[PDB]
């Protein structure tokens, strides 16, 4: 037997773990769609927690604020999704266990009567699949 507490399902609840890795979803402020130093380590640990269970393949999300129009919504949201996928690609995780969408608009978190409520609702997200 291994040393230290036990590791049982060690995937079966690994959404409360992916979560636990990012603290929740993250924001896009000053340009609205440049990604931090900070949020790239955060990404390290989940590229490697996915590479932990490649049976589990994930979907990421990512949104921006209404201001804009779809044929600029539509490329910023696949952008915010591709800009982690490719981080964690690029990290260890295949292609093959990634998607990526783009919810433009839809479901809004935030007003856009703010710069800050803009990155607020910027957000990008992950979800095992």
């Amino acid at each position: 037997a291994p040393p230290g507490p036990p590791a049982s399902g060690p995937c079966a609840d690994l959404q409360s773990a992916i979560n636990a890795v990012t603290g929740g979803p993250i924001a896009f402020g000053n340009d609205g769609a440049s990604l931090i130093p900070a949020d790239y380590e955060i990404l390290n640990r989940v590229a490697d927690k996915l590479k932990a269970c490649p049976d589990a393949r994930v979907t990421i999300n990512g949104y921006t604020d209404n201001t804009g129009s779809e044929g600029i919504n539509i490329p910023l949201s696949a952008q915010r999704a591709k800009i982690v996928a490719d981080y964690l690609v690029a990290r260890g995780v295949a292609g093959d266990h990634i998607a990526t969408v783009g919810l433009g608009s839809v479901n809004p978190i935030a007003s856009n009567a703010t710069p800050e409520g803009r990155a607020k609702n910027r957000r990008v997200e992950i979800v095992v699949n």
